[PDB]
């Protein structure tokens, strides 16, 4: 049950303005693509704040992964879902070189030493039955990253993908999709909406543990055919949002690499960045 | 639980290209705005046909009103939900007035004897329970009306309403909205989203079913206390609507007058029109 908004006072919004004119904002099955300026994040703070949401965040940190883990919590805590109750959920193999970090008031970090399908398969086979008790969505995020700007409750739905930032404007064909029609991640030449970032995806607990449980059971077929998709995990995440489509697609704000691809001016904000690895 | 989708080839949706321009396609909240040119409807009647989706249309035809049902059911038979299992709920003083209409297969139409809030109390209190165990959407609507054009699954959200067509491109002091502090249904001068038209809303069952048991509710309030909204259960209805926000909003393609509003260029279709009264 939702309980009433209460009264707010913001701009109203004009059927005959667009909020964007130079970028797709909804997906052809009407799945909204996040990109600044389509929000309120006033209207959509309250919405998710009197739902008391819980948002737990995965990252991995294995072997050399763990000197990143200071920057990427330390701006978590600054941009990440602020005001909302926060769970992060740190995989390592070495819990000791876990940094201290100081987290604002209703978050939490929980360490839990692990030792590829292993991010798949310990997201589905290994933690299931804990985010379902602990938290309202997951949210599966790459290490080797800072958070710059702004990431909230916009990006939250039953199942989200983000845009790779090297393929947001390419032609499908282009697509680094796995192409042998003998891997479970096979998507052929005339086929596929976007190039999704294996490093950002996420959802209610019950969406991810299905694409979790899904994608490692075909990395599983895949390994006992013989064969290894070309971007691994990512391959496997490409082939099942194409057949299960997302609620919604985050723009390449969300996952962006400023060394690489610079600062183009359909970027209003860089909220999630590479950092050098 | 939602089986994969088949194979499909359709054009690629382009992130650096727009569906339109000229309107907004998502709200401040991130919920989709149904214009022609934002869905695919092939892959929509996919995700919808995959689920077995049932969607009852209840229509009210009481007293005179009941001459608008041969052209209203005929209409809808051509253009409402095709290929999806529809119940027709038809809410009649004049049972034997209901003209027999020839239905497409996968089609039912009831006649259900009723005899201001009876809309709002019959669709929830009468009808609750029933609904729950027939359809998994519900779509109420005017009987005064005709379907010219293609109404499909594109609508079918957990909750929605209709952009009423005179008041669009409106600012919203101008709205309609219940102006006395003393109404249930009073919306202050600088809130509001949308004037949603009373004549075309819908959702899931719970949806529904909430929506109108607080608007029967609200009406009763205000019954007590000796005032009558401007517009009745429309005036409820926009209430609602802006303390909880429907997670889509349907166009002016979906509710329209012609010979009041002639057929603007911003309008592709006109799907669901009024029928001279
Ligand atoms: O020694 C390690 C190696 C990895 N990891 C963990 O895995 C994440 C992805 O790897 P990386 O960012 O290097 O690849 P990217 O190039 O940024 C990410 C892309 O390429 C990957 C392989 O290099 C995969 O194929 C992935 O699916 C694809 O998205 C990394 O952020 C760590 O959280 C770790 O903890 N220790
Ligand atoms: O004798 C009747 C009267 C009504 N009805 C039923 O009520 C529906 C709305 O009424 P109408 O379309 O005349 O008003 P509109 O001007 O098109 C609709 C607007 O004005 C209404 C009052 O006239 C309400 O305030 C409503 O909330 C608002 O949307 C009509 O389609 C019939 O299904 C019936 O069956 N028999
Ligand atoms: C210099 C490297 C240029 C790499 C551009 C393409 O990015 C790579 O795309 C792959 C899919 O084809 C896969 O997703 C890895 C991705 O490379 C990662 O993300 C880039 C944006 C960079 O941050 C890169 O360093 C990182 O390895
Ligand atoms: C000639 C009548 C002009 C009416 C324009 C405004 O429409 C009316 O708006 C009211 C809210 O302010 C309420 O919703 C009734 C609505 O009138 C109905 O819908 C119109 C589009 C017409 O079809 C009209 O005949 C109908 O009564
Ligand atoms: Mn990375
Ligand atoms: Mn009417």
């Amino acid at each position: 049950f939702m309980v009433s908004l209460p009264r707010m006072v913001y701009p109203q919004p004009k059927v005959l303005t667009p909020c964007r004119k130079d970028v797709l904002v909804v997906t052809p099955w009407l799945a909204p693509i996040v990109w600044e300026g389509t929000f309120n994040i006033d209207i959509l703070n309250e919405q998710f704040r009197l739902q008391n949401t819980t948002i737990g965040l995965t990252v991995f940190a294995i072997k050399k992964y763990v000197a990143f883990l200071k920057l990427f919590l330390e701006t978590a805590e600054k941009h990440f879902m602020v005001g909302h109750r926060v769970h992060y959920y740190v995989f390592t193999d070495q819990p000791a070189a876990v940094p201290r970090v100081t987290l604002g008031t209703g978050r939490q970090l929980s360490v839990l030493e692990v030792r590829s399908m292993r991010r798949m398969e310990m997201i589905s086979d290994f933690c299931e039955r804990r985010f379902l008790s602990e938290v309202d969505y997951l949210v599966c995020v790459d290490v080797d990253m800072e958070f710059r700007d702004h990431v909230g409750v916009e990006i939250l739905t039953p199942l989200f993908g983000t845009l790779h930032p090297s393929f947001y404007g390419s032609s499908r064909e282009a697509f680094t999709y796995e192409r042998r029609p003998q891997s479970q991640a096979y998507i052929p030449k005339d086929e596929g909406d976007f190039y999704y970032m294996g490093g950002f995806f996420g959802g209610s607990v019950q969406e991810v543990q299905r694409l979790t449980r899904a994608c490692h059971q075909a990395m599983m077929v895949d390994q006992a055919n013989g064969i290894e998709a070309v971007w691994h995990d990512e391959s496997h995440l490409n082939k099942y949002l194409l057949r299960h489509k997302p609620t919604k697609v985050l723009s390449p704000e969300y996952l962006w690499d400023q060394q690489l691809l610079g600062w183009p001016a359909v970027l209003r904000k860089l909220r999630f960045t590479a950092v050098p690895k």
